[PDB]
């Protein structure tokens, strides 16, 4: 039987992996699940049969401390990251985080079969600062085209992973590059759905219109996204399928959409009146929601929500970052040609993840 390690279990995809791995019908199930994180176990992670572990993977001592006793690990799911001012600092911080984990697991786990590493569609468009500013390859992005000639901590992590798996015969790897992730995790540093839900709940409480905080290309152009549960199934599939070993795969829901339509979905789900894209405005939730923490705590008590601080639940800079730029699509041909036929209805996923945030009483 298989034993999984989820590096970043309170994450947006780690929480999906924590919910799906111990399922009875999950491939290679039953699954024993260790889940690594720093914070204490929150309230939306409590009803899963997961063996929680508190550890800062940037500290090589706590990583040797907490992970050396773990003997039975068969598969590893690295699904965390760290943000810094420049991309060079992200290469250093995230390379060391992945290295500390692998230095421990590979020798101290005799049955280690697979390591799956989650990167992203930034692999193709470049780091945050350079996005829209550098000549990329032409979309839709395919997995095995040359890397951009710029720094990128996805590149740094991939090279590291390739060297580390060599230290064990029959050790095998996979990397998964999702688009914007539709999922549920209040602790996530990039939870787009949760951020858009809070902005809709604040527009509702104030009687103001849900205005689009982005550009016309995100409003009127084609967009796609990656469902968190679908990314989890994508990890598990590559972890257990030997015809997907040592390969990089995109993972997106399989359909496109326009935030023009999704806005009315978001508007319908919170009772707000849908606003349209206003030209020559360039509205930023980071600016628009400045100093609105009292309004949030007013919403929380008036709707019996869970005790949440606006900063944790809404990452305005991320939301602004995604809606201010056009959406270049990726291709799911390589995954489908290797036998992964999973998919999601992006509209239904959006509603589904909105309703999960409502269900856990994070938004009204
Ligand atoms: N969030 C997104 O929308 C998004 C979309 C595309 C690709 N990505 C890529 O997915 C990968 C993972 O992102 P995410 O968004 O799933 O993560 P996340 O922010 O949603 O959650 C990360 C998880 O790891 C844990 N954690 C963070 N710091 C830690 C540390 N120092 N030590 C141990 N654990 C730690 C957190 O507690 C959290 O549980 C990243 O490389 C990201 O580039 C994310
Ligand atoms: C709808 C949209 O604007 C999305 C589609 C492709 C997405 C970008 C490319 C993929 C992506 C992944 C990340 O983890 C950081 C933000 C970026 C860089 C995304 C920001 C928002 C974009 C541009």
């Amino acid at each position: 039987s298989s034993v999984a390690l989820i590096v970043g279990v309170t994450g947006i995809v780690g929480n999906s992996l924590a919910e799906i791995l111990p399922l009875a019908d999950t491939p290679s199930g039953p699954w024993k699940v260790y889940g690594v994180a720093r914070r204490p176990r929150p309230a939306w992670n409590e009803d899963n049969p997961i063996n929680y572990i508190r550890c800062d993977i940037s500290d090589p001592k706590d990583t040797q401390e907490k992970l050396s006793p773990l003997t039975d690990i068969t598969h590893v799911f690295y699904v965390t990251w760290a943000n810094r001012s420049t991309e060079v600092e992200r290469c250093e911080a995230n390379g060391k985080m992945l290295k500390n984990v692998l230095d421990v697991v590979i020798p101290n786990c005799p049955d280690l079969k697979h390591i799956s590493l989650q990167t992203g569609r930034k692999h193709y468009v470049g780091p945050f600062e350079l996005i829209g500013k550098i000549e990329t390859h032409d979309p839709p992005f395919t997995e095995d085209l040359p890397r951009l000639k710029f720094d990128n901590f996805y590149y740094t992590q991939e090279d590291l992973l390739f060297e580390e798996v060599e230290k064990k015969e029959g050790l095998t790897w996979s990397v998964h590059r999702p688009g914007n992730i539709f999922g549920f995790s209040p602790y996530s540093m990039m939870n787009l759905v949760g951020t858009l839900c809070v902005y809709a709940a604040i527009c509702k409480h104030e009687g103001k219109v849900l205005r689009f905080p982005g550009c016309k290309a995100a409003w009127d152009g084609y967009s796609d996204c990656s469902d968190a549960d679908l990314i989890a199934e994508h990890h598990i599939w590559a972890a257990v399928d030997p015809y997907a070993k040592n390969e990089a795969f995109n993972v997106s829901n399989g359909d496109v959409f326009k935030w023009k339509h999704f806005w009315k979905v978001l508007a319908e789900q919170f009772g707000v009146e849908c606003g349209e894209y206003e030209e020559g405005e360039n509205l930023k939730l980071q600016d628009l929601m400045k100093g609105k923490e009292p309004v949030w705590e007013e919403i929380v008590r008036e709707n019996g929500l869970a005790s949440t601080n606006l900063e944790d639940v809404a990452v305005w800079w991320f939301s602004d970052a995604v809606l201010d730029i056009p959406c270049p699509l990726d291709s799911m041909n390589k995954s489908k040609e290797h036998g992964f036929l999973g998919f999601r209805n992006s509209k239904n996923s959006f509603i589904s993840w909105i309703d999960k945030a409502k269900a856990y009483k994070i938004v009204p």
